[PDB]
DNA sequence: ATTATGACGCT
DNA sequence: AGCGTCATA
């Protein structure tokens, strides 16, 4: 009754850029705008690997992870932009810099948690209390929410899509009680008004469009964001959760897309998020561990407490390259040449980071993969990072991996290396 | 031969 | 510490 936590204490948003690397390339090259377009890395192997796809191109069935040669079969007029290559490798700097543009705009509104290169969470609880106080029990007009969907509406007693959005919004606003500054539905709505403003600013100041979700926690905000992409935002209320979850595949919720989610489905013999409500907290804990079980017990009821971390900057800076198939590194000087290439990119990015962000990395992580290993990393070793020097860093990396070579003679490397990875970590203020 | 990342959890 | 899981362009 009066003591049941409902997890409606916060207003959290997730803002996620639409087809982000594609938009970055479309801004730069107007010829790619409003076309089936994709971003590709490399070219030689089957036309290159697609890592971002415009919504026009998705209509033809083009997806991420597709080889460009295969995508061309679905969509002959597909336009392509290539990821930059520097020092023999893909270099993602243009996209990291475009990300910073967006993160700095979002930070004007609230402390953000950078969750990826193209998305951040915002805790808008405080900002909502402020906007409510100036509102002065003013109703919220539909015109203040021009791109917002209310999940689950319209419902009950027009065949166009924008018509449907407006009808749902009208029902939502009609039902609102703007008289109560502590009403969670009202707070979400004011949250959505602020996110319209945030999104307008992003687009005005960068040219990039984005989508967003507004809810009471990060997981619901993330899920909400995806419901009406592209270029729209979606409000998922506490009350909308039972219907939403009653047909929502478990794998759709963040963190459940892998082995754990598969095990929830297998062990409990269920399919949808809402079916989880029929288990006790102890029952879920028994199968999935203390932390996961409690998290599942609350999550299936729309409740989650994971805070929005105040972290706008990535806490690691890394450089990685695969050496597939026959390109696997089989000689010493090969290994040393590529460690230098990686190390030089790292030094470049590290030095820029120190200047911009007043910090220094203190640990260097070196990872490799060896042929045969299904695993993604075969081996990970750390050493001190005391100087931003590429030659020192590459020499040190070699030192930590020197012994992995199984060949008797030292000139050859075996078994051949199919991946090198250098990561700077453990930052301290400077 | 999707690749290049980046965060968090376990022991 | 090193490994594993999950995620995101
Ligand atoms: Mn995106
Ligand atoms: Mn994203
Ligand atoms: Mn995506």
């Amino acid at each position: 009754g009066p003591h049941m936590a409902t997890g409606q204490d916060r207003v959290v948003a997730l803002v996620d850029m639409d087809c982000f690397f594609v938009q970055v390339e479309q801004r730069q090259n107007p010829h790619l705008r409003n076309k089936p377009c994709a971003v590709v890395q490399y070219k030689s192997w089957k036309g290159g690997g697609i890592i971002a796809v415009s919504y026009e191109a998705r209509a033809f069935g083009v997806t991420r992870s597709m080889w460009a040669d295969d995508a061309k079969k679905l969509c002959p007029d597909l336009l392509l932009a290539q990821v930059r290559e520097s020092r023999g490798k893909a270099n993602l700097t243009k996209y990291r810099e475009a990300s910073v543009e967006v993160m700095e705009i979002m930070s004007r509104f609230a402390v953000i948690e950078r969750a990826s290169i193209d998305e951040a969470y915002v805790d808008l609880t405080s900002a909502v209390q402020e906007r409510l106080q100036k509102l002065q029990g003013q109703p919220i007009s539909a015109d203040l929410l021009p791109s917002t969907y209310i999940e689950g509406l319209p419902q009950g007693p027009t065949v166009q899509k924008e018509g449907m959005r407006k009808q749902g919004l009208f029902q939502w606003l009609d039902s609102l009680q703007i008289d109560n500054l502590t009403s969670p539905d009202l707070q979400l709505t004011v949250g959505a008004v602020i996110v319209e403003e945030m999104r307008a600013a992003i687009e005005r100041e960068t040219g990039f469009q984005c989508s967003a979700g507004i809810s009471h926690n990060k997981v619901l905000a993330k899920l909400a964001c995806g419901l009406n992409k592209p270029n729209r935002q979606t409000l998922v209320s506490h009350g909308s959760v039972p219907q939403l979850f009653s047909q929502m595949p478990i794998r759709k919720i963040r963190s459940l897309g892998g082995k754990l989610g598969a095990s929830v489905i297998e062990i409990l013999g269920i399919e949808y998020m809402g079916e989880l409500t029929q288990f006790t907290e102890s029952q879920l804990q028994s199968h999935f561990g203390e932390k996961n079980g409690s998290w599942l017990y609350a999550m299936c009821r729309g409740i989650e407490h994971d805070p929005v971390k105040p972290r706008q900057l990535p806490k690691t800076i890394g450089c990685s390259k695969n050496f597939p198939g026959k390109t696997a590194l089989a000689t010493r000087e090969q290994v040393q040449w590529w460690l230098l290439q990686l190390a030089q990119e790292l030094e470049e990015r590290l030095t820029k980071d120190r200047n911009d962000n007043d910090r220094v990395a203190t640990q260097l992580v070196v990872s490799i993969r060896v042929q045969g290993d299904k695993r993604l990393s075969s081996l990970r070793r750390c050493c001190a990072l005391t100087r931003y020097d590429a030659h020192k860093m590459s020499h040190d990396a070699f030192t930590v991996i020197k012994n992995c070579n199984t060949s008797g003679i030292q000139t050859e490397w075996s078994p051949p290396l199919t991946m090198l990875f250098l990561c700077a970590t453990k930052f301290s203020a400077s």
